[PDB]
């Protein structure tokens, strides 16, 4: 909401781990949001037909959105906070577009928390855990600001 330096160091450090493999973050990310909360799957006309985790993991545009997704996050990110700019056109897609409720941010904040521990389990404690749901927290209100700002949402 407002992280310290030593908070938002601990998610650009975490994020440079991300960075080491985007393709492989976003894919398991996207399939841990999916598999936790099937919900958020009908939400993707691309993906609604895949099931099993095996044919999400097989799924080169599932992970290609997997990219597509941590890029624009990793962007947010590194602005610590002063994300206003890159915030816009993503809430103004999800809220329009995909129309996507905060609450599904909120899943995919989990899964990012879930599959950072799945692969780096050394390098993920609970301070960098909790660095990351602050910035994950202040990105979904930020974004549930700029729903409303769009006339949109709760
Ligand atoms: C960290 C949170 C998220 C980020 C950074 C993110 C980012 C993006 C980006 C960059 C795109 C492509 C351009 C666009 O349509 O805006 C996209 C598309 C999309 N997003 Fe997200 N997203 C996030 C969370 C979610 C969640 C939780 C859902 C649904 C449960 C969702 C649903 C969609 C859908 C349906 C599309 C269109 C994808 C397609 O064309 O197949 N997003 N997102």
């Amino acid at each position: 909401m407002v992280l310290s330096e030593g908070e938002w160091q601990l998610v650009l450090h975490v994020w440079a781990k991300v960075e080491a493999d985007v393709a492989g973050h976003g894919q398991d990310i996207l399939i841990r949001l999916f598999k936790s909360h099937p919900e958020t799957l009908e939400k993707f006309d691309r993906f609604k037909h895949l099931k099993t985790e095996a044919e999400m993991k097989a799924s080169e545009d599932l992970k290609k959105h997997g990219v597509t997704v941590l890029t624009a996050l990793g962007a947010i990110l590194k602005k610590k906070g002063h994300h206003e700019a890159e915030l816009k056109p993503l809430a103004q897609s999800h809220a329009t577009k995909h129309k996507i409720p905060i609450k599904y941010l909120e899943f995919i904040s989990e899964a990012i928390i879930h599959v950072l521990h799945s692969r780096h389990p050394g390098d993920f404690g609970a301070d960098a855990q909790g660095a990351m749901n602050k910035a994950l927290e202040l990105f979904r209100k930020d974004i549930a600001a700029k729903y409303k700002e769009l006339g949109y949402q709760g």
